[PDB]
């Protein structure tokens, strides 16, 4: 059968496309309109929307299908889906609809961890302990101690090691520390931006969207209900965000340092380096102390 | 601080940890269930959900502590109120059932697919050409000077499918839909009408039904195909499993093909042979 | 330029692998003839192998030297290489040379694996003792279970502990099991550190295993044939028989050595079918370890569920509140 | 059981696990590591011994404990028996250096040659040199007509008058390629790969000769040390002769190239190439959409014709 609208490849793409794809034109317009969650996927939104003619050609398709039984496989498919009102649109509130949840699920974590570990810092005795003894920590590695051969983050961890047992233990408060020095304070935002534009786009699709011209077509019905759902989600979330770069500034203070000139992926990701420097270290000083035992046997 | 009163060390160790990060009200969570909310409910959150959840005689035992909500420990207190959601467990398997049936299905049929195109590929010129260097560049010779142009794109996925799970799938899913119509029908009443489960599933079952008949559908069509098969070629469609059926006729087509892309090369090397002697 | 011998998809193909390749066909030849290895690479020696014309066709390209000039560089190629006797044999030598190594190192360990699996299992004082409990357990503690009287020391049987129940139905034989190691003997508890490579030894396959070697021994014994059946050198850059003779004694030495090792792990293997009794004919070794790591897994899954449920038990206890 | 005599409670612990899934005796281990066994050591082998072996300092400690080696645990006795071996670091080191040297040139001259011939490619097409960033402003603003851009303008007009630029995107078969190396990186690759040969070098020329028939090392790694320098030398002329083409270009396309990175460079003229091909192939598809909407009136015409 010959072309009258859809292009080359184009074509080319559907004819694969609907062909391992196996279903019925019709029934795949009545999944589109009814939302059908018993079929839609993530990805089979993402390749219709990737593989739907342009509007254009789908108004120029349905300009007469008289002779839809003569239209190839391609073309007959252009035709039902330009039975559709709001196609594009209505594809893409569907696939938010979908992608929604687990956008946020992956998001919220960077927020937690990040919320944590402040959280797990301030409230951390220990560590707190640690300073006293003593951001510019990772620097005790790079000098020495009293006497030589030993960096003063020895003498620290073993000072702490001999009477202060418990300072030793701060590591195991900063649990939350090396997911926070993971994260990307910049990507963070860019994706609640990101999500913010999205809801708002299908809020602004839906509120303009027309009327029921098919009792089919439960669009509207359910899409409005949702974006309300993703909205208090949303918001939610912007909270927890700023209750994040909130927590992230008290410890600017009690800490005393600058909360914009360091972000808080490269602060944590020093605390964190240093918190294995000493765990290093005391392991370091347990072999010394250990071969030393030794030297002092070879006397006997 | 904060002595626990029902759940067991462990339990209450992870149900912290995980409550600790997903971070919700308790109550918000109970309701996110309820109204199976799915602007929040992922296929990761039910799985967690599901387990840790404390086992229902620790939810029962705690919801019969409702009493000092206040002094439970955090772990403790997500038991109270999860204690009060009626059907908590097959509630979460048919919200996760919900979830996954979709996916489930893209992932059974494009197996059904392959091999069914295989199928119909064959019926509609290949099978006058083996029946009849090697044996192969021989044929592939006089199917160049007799019989030329006698010389599918799915017989490589068809060899990769594999027959045997393909129909474990299927019965996987029907008893999944089963279970979970079983569960439905033999549901408790929704007094809090923020429970729109019962109402949600039913519908849900009906789709996942049909989309299920259809799927078994394409199934056995593709079965009767094979045997279509068994007839042409004349073989025990039960001996040769279509996975192997499409093997052979892969690594056929294949030595078929090499064999005169090597005749074709011998060829080309011949009038390379003919003007640098004239 | 323009093709005399060459189909037209070899010579473009080659083209593209001599460009991208940079290198005077003569310094390439050279590296091929003197096996040098600070150049020849895996990935190097499999492409020209992989775009190097057919025997034939480099026949042909050897009546063509005076318009060496003239040919195009694909060709120019085709004619060097068709200086290099045994070409095809001599490439193949070389790719096995440098796979050697790995080859042996991605066999050891699936045979280390078992070997020490099995004397791991020979000398756990903890197992051992937990195979004594195992037959008091099922021989004298629960008369009314299933095969009471009749409990061995077979593995997969272990494995089924868990589908039993004991004397008093609150518990099944494993937990029954656990729980008496938990209560009376407790460094038994610390069985599954005593059988470090069990998980390893689980995920190995014997068959693929004797088919490596068996693929080994008949490697070497092509190259072994190709170095025997070599021209004598005339180019004095030819080092292949020189290099060739002296690395075939070296793997076979260690392909004898993996043999031996296999045959060892075999032996160990026949020791515990008598042992455990159980067909080494029959039961692959990976399906043993794969029940004793099995076994081990649900022991312990038995033992934190028997705290739980003594944990809990106790909160039944503080209930009296 | 087995005091440990020198090796600190980790090291041995870890030498234990190791010597566990290892399991080569050790006399075979220092055999294969002075004879420079290639049918047997391997890069990941050698990684592995030198992250596991205990430091000098104790294994000068274990080499006066021979006397009672039969006494002393499997990790102190494997010690005992490395801590006979003469120079065992940089040994260790020049082996595995050795042994990872060919493909480390490997995974530099792609990069080198990628550029290179992108450069020979560009050179070699006035196809391109003709074609005069800009482009961008001309897909920006719309033509007379929203209905299209001034850059479809352009490349309809080439496409028209010119038909010889259809060939142009195909003969740049490498600037992709080359807009993705990183010029800098290069050149550690180069120094870092000069370094290590010199190092290697040097621990040639100060080795102790061989006081056994099975130490292979000097002879081996003397001979190697030479191979790899010529090597080296010749990525480095290919590397050099890649900045100096890139160098001609800076004039026969004015332009600092120090100023602009190659990657710079070939990335700005590889999003050119899309640019212009896009538009092409846009031109080209609106065409034949004209095409098939004139083949649609004069069926749906000589239709209401027929029927009549």
């Amino acid at each position: 059968k010959e072309l009258k609208v859809l292009d080359s490849k184009t074509a080319q793409n559907l004819s694969i496309f609907l062909g391992s794809f196996r279903m019925p034109y019709q029934e795949i317009k009545n999944v589109i309109l009814e939302v059908n969650e018993a079929v839609l996927t993530e990805s089979m939104i993402q390749n219709l929307i990737k593989q739907m003619p342009e509007p254009e050609q789908l108004k120029m398709l349905s300009e007469l299908k008289e002779e839809y039984d003569d239209l190839a496989e391609s073309e007959q498919f252009g035709v039902v889906m330009g039975t559709v009102p709001r196609l594009r649109p209505r594809l893409n509130a569907i696939l938010f609809k979908l992608q929604f949840s687990e956008q946020v699920e992956n998001i919220k974590p960077e927020i937690v961890s990040v919320t944590a570990a402040c959280e797990e810092l301030r409230k951390s005795e220990n560590f707190s302990s640690l300073l006293e003894l003593t951001s510019f920590l990772c620097k005790l590695r790079d000098t020495k101690s009293a006497d030589q051969k030993m960096t003063l983050l020895h003498f620290l961890a073993e000072l702490c090691e001999n009477d202060h047992p418990e300072v030793l233990k701060f590591p195991d408060e900063l649990a939350h520390v090396e997911k926070a020095s993971r994260v990307s304070a910049e990507n963070l935002q860019k994706s609640l931006d990101q999500m913010k534009k999205q809801i708002a786009d299908v809020e602004r699709d839906v509120q303009n969207f027309p009327a029921a011209t098919d009792e089919k077509d439960k669009f509207v019905e359910k899409m409005t209900s949702f974006v309300k759902d993703a909205q208090e989600q949303y918001n939610k979330l912007r909270m927890m965000h700023s209750n994040m770069e909130t927590l992230y500034k008290e410890l600017g203070d009690y800490f005393v340092f600058d909360p914009k000139k360091l972000s808080v992926e490269e602060f944590f990701m020093d605390l964190h380096n240093f918190r294995n420097m000493f765990l290093q270290a005391v392991k370091e000083n347990q072999k010394r102390r250990e071969t030393e035992e030794k030297m002092r046997r070879a006397k006997l």
